[PDB]
């Protein structure tokens, strides 16, 4: 079918997000969510990851797994643990494709910073990052910031029944 993405948290629930960043945080396209529930710092209880969609997985390393639509549009999934598949396994929306880590160095195993447990959600196609901005997920708009991570509210907020969600704010599926 036509690709479409939900939220990676079930309907009804919600989570946290901030503003929209490049893969890496610096330049362009601002591709990427960081997503978490406020479960607390390293060590707490950290969620359960569902997919966005359905599709291929790829698994790149014990904290970083991405699933590939037949459209070839794809979403990424850093900071993992306990991840659930392998290459070439095949998931549906909202499959439980692991926990987004609550140690530090599980969070880190392919490098990067991380001021928390989270995890780093990116949007690609023809497994390239692509941008965000006006695409959509559980029927937001999702409409990107000036720069990376911009949480400005003016600039950077999730749009549905003509109503928005800023970042740092309950966002419910
Ligand atoms: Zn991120």
């Amino acid at each position: 079918a036509t690709f479409t993405m939900n939220l990676p948290w079930s309907q009804g629930y919600y989570w946290y997000s901030g503003g929209a960043h490049s893969n890496t945080g610096s330049g362009y396209p601002y591709s990427s969510l960081d997503f978490n529930n406020g479960s607390g710092g390293w060590g707490s209880n950290t969620p359960w990851v569902q997919a966005a969609h359905g599709g291929v997985i790829t698994r790149f390393s014990s904290c970083n797994i991405r699933v590939t639509h037949s459209s070839g549009f794809a979403t990424n999934y850093y900071h993992m643990s306990n991840l659930q598949y392998n290459n070439g396994d095949t998931v549906q929306p909202g499959t439980l494709l692991g926990r987004y880590a609550n140690s530090y160095n599980q969070a880190l195993c392919e490098g990067g910073q991380s001021s928390g447990p989270h995890v780093h959600f990116t949007l690609l196609q023809n497994g390239q990052q692509v941008s965000l901005h006006n695409r959509y997920i559980s029927n937001y708009r999702i409409d990107v910031g000036n720069s990376n991570y911009d949480s400005n509210c003016n600039n950077f907020y999730f749009e549905r029944n003509g109503r928005r969600t800023c970042a740092w704010r309950p966002l419910y599926r």
